[PDB]
């Protein structure tokens, strides 16, 4: 016997609320959808237990900003800029304004990376850098770039796993935490990469990508890294 | 030569009615969405020869039930009610009283699955009781429970395929329908996997989820199972 | 450490003016959504260099049609008609009268194909015929016909990756250009696939199937199958 089966689009708070049973506290989000959807997930993560929550909206207007840090208060909000490697002063103000505790900023190279930094810590932000895939050299010399030019955080979305483990291992050298992604759909190869990447790096949190999983595949793939 | 494809979301409709014409008969619907496109998937499977239909609706008024009905009057129609365990004498009328010739029930301990099954075999309703994902020897118990405690039918949602071939010889043993499914994207593993369930249970049927797939490949799956 | 990526759904626009920087020219577009953003994916094309688009709309009137190839007017357009083999006269005029460079057809047999051949080149319409996935010599024999009738392309739907290459050493025997897909959602399946059907048939393109993956991720497959 032979069937279909058309399953439905589960809401992501069925998923983070389960995720945050087991102990799961980090939840990187799209927050790209209409904000009445996004403000019920971030409040949804704040009873659960999300103590970080890194934010990725398209454009930003200060309105969005306190509704978002207002969804959960108590959380460690990152708000992420999403491509334009230009940073005016004055959208740092209005994610320092809104009560953010970091900014998310993409590494194309380094110089922008170094002025960047320097702008938002100058105006008191702590700074989690992301880096795109590329070369082994290159990925490795930015991660020392972020390191020496006073990153809290790195963010590696690196579908190569051999180019992140390069990376993840130089930032463990640092002392940084690593949120780490990129190309993990699949139950089984996420928790093979969880036990590698733990050894690699302690400080560093392996992101399971969970919009198109069950809720229950992704119990068990989080049963199975963390025990 | 290398180049993008951008491929559209097929109506699932299309895929009913390509997977029937092979000789499919087990739908599993996603009955969430809003009702006019739901109720013309279920007409396009009366009209394919689709005799097996299980709906997973969110909140699901009486109106919607007859609906429904309505809409295939000549399939075997299975009402799952979704995620709470409690199950009220109330709505237990309802899906009576629309017509259904069975309802689904998930199974969290074994204490509620054998109060459930009394509730609604008393209640003159077929039942088709779900199984989360778990450990083997607890999985096993909860066949054997649903089974001696009247089941017309098991339910499982299990990704662990090991796991799976467990309950479906349990339930093989018991002579229990099972409809199976979980972690069936890929064609390949599927129709390795559906000749294994064959083996193990005779009156298994092994569900392919078909939200993603295109037409031609299911299709293609439902070919190389069947035949 | 392990946590939750709700990844975003990105913006066809950034997919296409990423790929087509590194130099892909070809871009098979989905045209049954609303008209604005398809228009606009179109637009995005143009200014990216995308030299060959291939649109799979639904429901068609002569509105869309101009809309589309004003949309790009220097580019190669061809206009796929979908499902139902009959090919009346008119809808043949309509492709005609809105300046598109070609037309897709299906080919279920090959009785059709030629009368649907003879129509269309007749009308003075290049024709791209679309072949569903089959047993290898009917395909085989199908590649032939159409060859031999008159089509300046063929379209490969073939996730049976054996088969297509089949098809596609006897196209290339033809010197018939190939537009390639099916099933090559996977990075590293699709990056060997390249390098196999470019030896077989340098006349052929292999399409990346784009919809769910991550814009870097295509970046990453382009590059490694063009260099």
């Amino acid at each position: 016997g032979v069937g279909l089966h058309f399953r439905g689009a589960e809401p992501w708070e069925e998923k983070i609320r389960a995720a945050a049973e087991l102990g799961v506290t980090t939840v990187r989000l799209d927050a790209t959808g209409p904000i009445e959807e996004t403000v019920a997930r971030i409040r949804a993560a704040a009873e659960a237990g999300i103590t970080n929550l890194v934010l990725e909206p398209g454009p930003l207007a200060l309105d969005e900003l306190k509704a978002y840090r207002d969804a959960a208060p108590d959380t460690f909000l990152t708000v992420h800029i999403g491509d334009n490697p230009v940073l005016d002063d004055a959208t740092i103000a209005d994610i320092k304004a809104a009560g953010a505790d970091a900014i998310g900023i993409p590494a194309k190279n380094i110089d922008d990376l170094i002025a960047n930094l320097e702008k938002a810590k100058a105006a008191g932000l702590k700074v989690l850098v992301g880096l795109l895939p590329g070369p082994k050299e290159l990925v490795e010399e930015k991660v020392r770039a972020a390191a020496a030019a006073g990153a809290a955080a790195l963010l590696l979305d690196l579908s190569d796993l051999e180019v992140a483990k390069a990376a993840i291992r130089v930032a463990d050298e640092a002392g940084l935490p690593v949120l780490a992604g990129g190309g993990f759909d699949d139950v089984d190869s996420f928790v093979a990469a969880a036990e590698e990447i733990r050894a690699l790096n302690p400080r560093a949190t392996l992101l399971l990508e969970a919009r198109g999983l069950a809720t229950a595949d992704i119990v068990a793939a989080m049963e199975r890294a963390l025990e």
